[PDB]
C-alpha cells in the first residue's frame, strides 16, 4: 500500500508563549516534504525539553525532525515587540533571521528583530 503523509501545511509555523523571556528552538520538519517551525515555551527548562516534546508529537504523526539551533525569545505584547538572540548549548544558534521570518509572518504588526 500507500502511507498518506501528514499535510505540513497544518502544522503550525510558529507557536510560542507571550509576554516573558523564554527558551526557543528551531525545528525542522520532514513530511517525510520540508519546513521551519518555531517553537519556544515558559516551561522549557532545557532547549532540549522543548525539542523532546515537539518531536514526539512530530512522531505520533509520522513526521521527522531535526533541530536546527535555537536561542531565546522575548515576547512584549504590551508594544507589540518580539526579539529573537541567543544560543542553545546543545544545538547551538538558531539562524534567528530565518525564526523571525516565521514571527513576523504570524505577528505582521509587530516588530521582529533578532541579533546576529
Amino acid at each position: 500500500l500507500y502511507f498518506q503523509s501528514m499535510d505540513l501545511a497544518l502544522i503550525p509555523d510558529v507557536d510560542i508563549d507571550s509576554d516573558g523571556v523564554f527558551k526557543y528552538v528551531l525545528i525542522r520538519v520532514h513530511s517525510a516534504e520540508s519546513k521551519e517551525i518555531v517553537r519556544g515555551y515558559k516551561w522549557a527548562e532545557y532547549h532540549a525539553d522543548i525539542y523532546d516534546k515537539v518531536s514526539g508529537d512530530m512522531q505520533k504523526q509520522g513526521c521527522d525532525c531535526e533541530c536546527l539551533g535555537g536561542g531565546r525569545i522575548s515576547h512584549q505584547s504590551q508594544d507589540k515587540k518580539i526579539h529573537v538572540y541567543g544560543y542553545s548549548m546543545a544545538y547551538g544558534p538558531a539562524q534567528h533571521a530565518i525564526s523571525t521570518e516565521k514571527i513576523k509572518a504570524k505577528y505582521p504588526d509587530y516588530e521582529v528583530t533578532w541579533a546576529n
